[PDB]
């Protein structure tokens, strides 16, 4: 369908537009080149490991590598969505969102090259509530935006994404990867990595929270809907947490090695602050 | 629609595939920031002209402008469409392409705010043969692509773009922009950007030969069909040449002024020259 002109030819791109200051901040934050880093003490710290201890890291992983790829792919039909809108700062700032997780795929695929699980499959580590969220739920709610862009379409899509997979999920496996492989001493190249992706997404959440209140602030039934599809996912997120818990605790050899007080039950209270503190940043009015 | 399995779970990238070492470069040549270009110079430059030499440079400037917009905007389709046909490395690569478009939209609105022309509409320097390949075309055979994934539409989509929009227009208006403003000492920033979009254009025609050889590859009735597209548009392409031509012999003022051997005639050939050798650069086995 049809152009019937065009912003930059009528006039200028808004220069005082959030997401176009939002998209000045992320050409100058997000430089990072997952290619420049160095894995290799990576690749030693891995075989050192032994067997059980190579699996402790896995799950976690399998989760983001997913989790990125899934992102990739999927935030395609919500560009497209604002695009026909004529929303062209939004526009200009999702392609270096999308340039993000596309850095984001790359990072966790080349670590896993370089330490040597490529040709392993763990999809294994992906339970059914983990394939609720990102194998069916985040597809169905942004590919909806071709043929639905309504309010309710963007509220949705922008909470799956911005608030469950990134503000939740996301959020809280930099911070499970701190508070393991950070005290360890274990996988800089990957610590390194974490860190320029919970850069990059602070970015990405701001994006969901101005998405979601611009159309709160049209018609507040629409704050309902945010918290109703938020606690909708709820389940399959913590389900999902107990999963990778219960997985921690029945493989504890890395933990005990390496001297980790690690406790699971902090780690799933931080989901539950992320969480509630992402509903905390719609205001309703 | 949902996902079933993501490869860097199942896998890891394909690191030899052409695309992600097309993104690669990406990363390492894409770095440049329309903010840091300085227009200062191109203020000063467009203010001493007077209004008819002011005119010369406009209705290039808004080709370009509405071009990169459109591209901006018509892209996510075919980004969509690789996506789900799981061509992983193709989209990684296309968020490059997708960042730099947008550079490219801001690149153009920034010397126009900083010339003095943000608030002019210079959609009047857009005929109906241009309507016809940006507002019409483009859109179109990107925009089917959601519905129609076709070989026969990915074709048709590629050569819209890669071998008319940005392998004919685009480079042409390159070779007018350093042959007229170059030689007069005018716009340097503006031609500092043109520089830029000139080697951001290479990646671009790389990845729509790519997609065109590749689909040429299996079936050669499609090499029939690259080339049948091709010839379709260029009636519009050279009749927007033509009326831009018309326009500079109308105005010769800057070409007086700042004694310009402008010759249109040589211009003209090199979009020919562009658009013959774009066909050649598609092999038909
Ligand atoms: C045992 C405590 C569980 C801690 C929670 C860990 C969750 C793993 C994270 C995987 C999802 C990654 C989603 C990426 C989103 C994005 O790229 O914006
Ligand atoms: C008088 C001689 C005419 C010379 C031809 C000039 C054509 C102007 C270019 C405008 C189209 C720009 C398309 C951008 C494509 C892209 O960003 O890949
Ligand atoms: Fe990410
Ligand atoms: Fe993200
Ligand atoms: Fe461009
Ligand atoms: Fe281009």
């Amino acid at each position: 369908v049809h152009h019937d002109g065009f912003q930059t030819v009528k006039a200028t791109i808004d220069w005082e537009h959030p997401m176009f200051k939002l998209y000045e901040k992320a050409k100058r934050n997000g430089k990072w080149n997952p290619a420049d880093i160095d894995f290799s003490q990576d690749q030693k710290d891995f075989a050192s490991l032994t067997s059980e201890e190579k699996i402790s890291a896995l799950p976690l992983v399998a989760g983001f590598s997913a989790g990125e790829e899934a992102v990739t792919l999927d935030i395609l039909p919500m560009a497209h969505a604002l695009a026909r809108q004529g929303r062209l700062e939004d526009v200009l700032f999702l392609t270096t969102f999308m340039h993000d997780e596309a850095k984001h795929v790359e990072m966790f695929s080349r670590w896993q090259q370089a330490v040597g699980i490529g040709q392993m499959d763990l999809s294994v580590f992906h339970n059914d509530h983990y394939k609720r969220i990102f194998y069916e739920a985040l597809p169905e709610a942004m590919n909806r935006l071709y043929a639905d862009d309504s309010p309710e379409a963007v509220i949705r899509a922008a909470t799956v994404y911005n608030m469950i997979v990134a503000g939740t999920l996301a959020e809280s496996g930099y911070y499970t990867f701190r508070q393991i492989y950070k005290k360890a001493g274990l996988f800089p190249g990957l610590l390194q990595g974490i860190d320029y992706l919970n850069m990059d997404e602070g970015r990405h959440i701001q994006f969901g929270i101005y998405t979601i209140q611009r159309i709160v602030n049209e018609d507040e039934r629409y704050y309902e809907l945010f918290i109703r599809y938020m606690d909708e996912l709820w389940p399959h997120v913590i389900g999902y947490v107990d999963y990778l818990t219960e997985l921690g605790k029945r493989q504890q050899q890395l933990a005990r090695t390496y001297a980790l007080e690690i406790d699971y039950d902090l780690l799933r209270h931080y989901v539950i602050k992320q969480f509630n503190l992402r509903k905390k940043q719609i205001s309703r009015t």
